[PDB]
Parts: structure tokens; sequence; C-alpha cells
């Protein structure tokens, strides 16, 4: 049947990006309801990109500074506000194309659509992981900030994320629709380092038991171990901890596939310690990451939006 | 910066997306103005899917027998016609939703997005690309038939594949939206072997650039080659030949990073010869054949 990297359907969040306009800076802005979602550096300028006094930065503009273009026409701004790091533009008209939506925060190892724009214009959508060290490895040009993460749980958009910067390592940042950053960086363009990353211990087995569910069985052996002594063998890898938790996320793909969670958890500690031989899993020389238990059972069955 | 496999925002195949039923067979329908576009199996019977005569299947059957389902309204079928192995039921409603379209047949080594559907509503979206032996390496499930590959330029969408079948490899099988199957495969339950599969070595070599563009250096050497003695190892690897046309297309990367592409070329070698040792090239430890020249330099530049 196969497995593929997946996105969410995008259509909802398609209708919903407008270009955001703030002089020489223009970037993406996200239209629900009367209400346009746009980072706060498009306030910036070339003065002080530095260290920019954000609150003052706003006590100046009024509501003509900012323009806001749905498709090809003009969005007429009607006040303005900040909450965190993203910049509330209301607008005098509501977007008709406004689906059920909510904001959500998410944690490390949580995947997400990510809707790339340009000029307001949808140009393409791709899955990633929040990390981690709680970037993301995305792919953003100039002009990107604005774009959106999101999931979609049964009829209703959850957004979760807003590009705002890149890191020196290439790596992404943004925060969440009530403009609260993931991990610790401010959107100043000064010297900022991500940390050490590692990786999605529970993403790995949900990926595995995906594996068993196409064919690909050569890893799994006879051994199992327990909790504690995977997890020594896991920091040691500069692998994730497996909690109880995902232990019980695991148990309806464990029950699927009749190999249990520490069953698995042996064959990836064989893995770590002794390497692929040669031989690929699911098209893949290394172990993927960037799947959740819930994308390999949603993609494993068929959930439709 | 940074290279992700990126797939066509699919609104605009969302809005085309319905559920067509023949009898006890529910699958996906592609609704443009007022035609709804799906594999022509959809009339198959039971009693024979090896050798179904669908002329004769699709002379019996009236308006009727077809049930369209959009959203939650149900539309009328008013006609019905067969092009090649795709079925196209005309319909009392034109889609409101029709974007800009063109149906398009491509090559091997083309790339496009898919929409994988379910019961005529979106499931997810991916990319992939046509094999050399015309089959794609997909993720689908039964009742995903109707399913399309598609591109979008500007507000453009081009549709190029319709999903019809998996091979016994897992593997899949389809048309174009003329209904032409790719490949020499056939819409029924016989005995159909894939050829082997290649890699697309243009799409490496692509890739390789958008690799350099984002930083990446170590597999580059001071070596270069000739066309015919990079084409002689590469075979020995089951990599496609690279042509005098790849070699043009890949010229404006060629010029963007300052590596020629017999330059590029002695490096491929030297990955096919030597592994990856523990590095990775884009976050990959297997060089990715699924981005072609064109999809580098639209994700790389603007
Ligand atoms: C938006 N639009 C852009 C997109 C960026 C540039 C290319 N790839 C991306 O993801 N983002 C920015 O312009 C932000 C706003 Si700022 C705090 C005034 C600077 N900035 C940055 O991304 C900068 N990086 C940084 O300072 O991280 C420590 C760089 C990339 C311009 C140096
Ligand atoms: C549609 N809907 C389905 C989706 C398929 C089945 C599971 N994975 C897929 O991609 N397509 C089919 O059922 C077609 C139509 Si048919 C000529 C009546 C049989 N068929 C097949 O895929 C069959 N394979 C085959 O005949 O290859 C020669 C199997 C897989 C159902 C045996
Ligand atoms: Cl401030
Ligand atoms: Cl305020
Ligand atoms: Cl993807
Ligand atoms: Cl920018
Ligand atoms: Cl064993
Ligand atoms: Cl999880
Ligand atoms: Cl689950
Ligand atoms: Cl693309
Ligand atoms: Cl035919």
């Amino acid at each position: 049947s196969g497995f593929r990297k997946m996105a969410f359907p995008s259509g909802k969040v398609e209708g919903c990006m407008v270009q955001v306009t703030c002089g020489t800076t223009t970037l993406n802005g996200l239209w629900l309801d009367d209400v346009v979602y746009c980072p706060r550096h498009v306030i910036c300028t070339s003065e002080d990109m530095l260290n920019p006094n954000y609150e003052d930065l706003l006590i100046r503009k009024s509501n003509h500074n900012f323009l806001v273009q749905a498709g090809n026409v003009q969005l007429r701004v009607i006040g303005h506000s900040m909450q965190n790091c993203v910049l509330k533009l209301k607008v005098d008209t509501a977007n008709p194309k406004t689906p059920k939506y909510k904001f959500v925060r998410i944690q490390p190892g949580q995947t997400f659509s990510v809707l790339a724009c340009y000029n307001g214009s949808p140009s393409g959508v791709y899955q990633c992981a929040m990390r981690p060290n709680f970037t993301i490895k995305g792919s953003f040009l100039n002009g990107s900030c604005g774009s959106v993460g999101f999931n979609i749980d049964y009829d209703c958009v959850s957004f979760c994320y807003m590009h705002h910067m890149e890191l020196p390592t290439g790596v992404h940042a943004g925060t969440d629709l009530e403009g609260n950053f993931y991990g610790p960086f401010v959107d100043r363009q000064t010297a900022q380092a991500a940390g050490t990353d590692t990786t999605i211990t529970v993403n790995v087995l949900a990926w595995l038991y995906a594996a068993v569910i196409n064919g690909d069985r050569w890893f799994l052996n006879r051994f199992t171990t327990t909790l504690n002594d995977f997890n020594l063998v896991a920091m040691k890898y500069n692998y994730e901890p497996l909690t109880q938790d995902h232990v019980d996320i695991l148990g309806p793909l464990s029950a699927q596939t009749g190999i249990a969670v520490l069953d698995m958890c042996a064959s990836l500690k064989e893995l770590l310690q002794n390497g692929m031989n040669g031989r690929t899993i699911l098209g893949s020389a290394l172990l993927e990451d960037e799947f959740t238990p819930f994308d390999v059972v949603r993609q494993c069955s068929g959930v439709t939006f």
C-alpha cells in the first residue's frame, strides 16, 4: 500500500492567507473572521533591527500604515494591537472563507503541516515536526513570515505555528498563534543558536510499526527490554526518553502488529548499537522521527477531512 | 534555507473531489465543470475482474446506476461516456469551485502532488515522481481510486494522473486524465509485473545542486568525467542514463553554484563508489531522486 510523508489538505488554510505590508517590509498574514494575524517584526525598520522597541514602534503606527491585500482586493485596517510577538490587525470585512478553527500550542515531537506562502499566495505545503530543541527543519525564503503550521482534527483546523525567523544553522523558529515563541528565541536580528537536538524516540517507534504494517520486518528480533534499560541506551545516543504515556499511545499499533512496545524497543536498541547493516526501512537508511503514532494510524486507516 | 519534500497546495483540487458509486463499488471522482471523471473499473463486476469488457458493461448501464455525491448534496447524472480507461459522468450541475485547469501527460522523472481521497473527501497530500518503469510509489488504500496527481503553475492546475490500481510489488499504476495508462498496464485484475525500477539520475544531480545551494560541500571533489564514462558507471548502479538534454536542463543550477554538470557527475560517481560513511545530504542517508531541476530551482530560488 505504501507509506509517505503526508501533510493535511491545505484548502481551509489557503482561503485565509493574505499579504501584509508595512511600508518596505511585506510578508503574509492569517485572515480569520475580522482579524489578520502576522509577525510583529513587520513593523521593524533597518534603522534598528538589532534591538527594536516593539511597544514604542507600534505606538507611532496608525491603521493607515498597514496595507492588507486579499488576492486583488485591499482590506481596510480599522484597528491594530500586539499580543506577544504577533500583530493583530482588525479589518472591516470578515473573511467569508473562515473555517472552524482553534489556536493550540504543540509539544516537541508533535507534527504539523506548513503552508509556505509568499506575497499572501500559498506556494507549497510540507509536513514537519517540532524538534526537541523547539525549532523546525523547514524550507523558507525571504517573505515567508506569516506562513502558518496547522493540523486538522475532524472538521476543525488547529493553528499551531507562525513563521518568524531563520537561525544560522538553517533551522527555523516561530510562535504559536498567541505570539509566544517555541523555544528560547527572540524576534531580533542578533546572534542566536538552537540547542543540541535529539531524536523523537516515540516517533521512531511509530515509524517502525508503519514499516511492519507495510511488510518491512527484517529488524524484528526475539528480544524484549524494559523501559529503564531502553531509556539508558536512548540517552547515550541523543534519543529522547520514552515515557509510560508514549507506551500507552503506541498501544493500538502494538495490538495490530503483534509487536509489543518494549519488543520494538529491543529492535530499536539493536539498530542504534549496530546500524542498519546495509539494509533500509521504508526506503530510508535513517530512522525517521517525523511521524507520530497518530500520523501512522491515520495514514494506515484512511482518515479524511 | 532548508530543503523539504514539498507538495503544491491542494485547495484547488479539494473543491473538485466527489464520491462516485456504481452498484456496490465506491471510489472518488474529479468534478470539473459539468463532468465527473473516475476510473472506468467502477462499473466492473465482481463476477469477471479478469477480462472485463468495459464497453459492453457501460452499454448496459443507465444514468440511474451511478450515484455522485458532492459534499452533502447528491448530483444528478444525466449522461455517461468512456474515454480510454476513464469514465465521464455528465451531471446537471457545474462545479462552482472549478479552477483554471488543463490536462497534461507527463514523462518518467516528472514529479507531482497526490491528493489521496477516500469516499470523495481529501485525506492528505504528498509528493511523488513517475518512476522510470511508469509506476508511482504512492500511499493508497481501498477506495483511493479517482485520487489525482497534479501540479500548479500560477493559478492553473495541471492534472496529470488518476489512480487506478496497485501492483503486487506495492507500487501503483494509473492513467492521465484522458484515460491512457502510464506504462504497459491495464485495468484488469490479471498478472501484471512492473519493470525494474531505476534511479532518476537527473533528479539526483539536481538534488545535489540543492545541497550545495544549502551549504553542503563534503561530497564535492576535484574530478570530472565525460558523459559516456559517467553513464557506463551509473548504469552499473541501476541509474538511468544521462542524456545531453539532462545536461542542458542542469545548466542553470550549474551556473548558480559554479560547478559544471560533468563536475557534479564525478561527485555522484564517488558517492555510488563509496557510500555515505555516516554522513547525510539534506538530512538524508540515501540519494533522493524525486526532485526535478524545476523543483530545485523553484524551492531554492524565487
Ligand atoms: C520572513 N519574511 C523572513 C524569512 C527568513 C529569511 C530567509 N529564511 C527565513 O526563514 N524572516 C525575517 O526576516 C526575520 C525577522 Si528579523 C528578527 C528583523 C531577522 N529575521 C531573520 O530570520 C534573521 N535571522 C536571525 O536573526 O536569527 C537569529 C536573518 C535570516 C535575516 C539573518
Ligand atoms: C481503488 N479504489 C483500488 C485501490 C487499490 C487496492 C489497494 N491499494 C490500491 O491502490 N484499486 C483497485 O481495486 C484495482 C481495480 Si481492479 C482492475 C477491479 C483490481 N485492482 C487492484 O489494485 C488489484 N491489483 C491488480 O490487479 O494488479 C494487476 C488488487 C491489489 C486489489 C489485487
Ligand atoms: Cl520591546
Ligand atoms: Cl498593544
Ligand atoms: Cl510532504
Ligand atoms: Cl524577509
Ligand atoms: Cl532474533
Ligand atoms: Cl506522540
Ligand atoms: Cl493511536
Ligand atoms: Cl513544489
Ligand atoms: Cl483502451
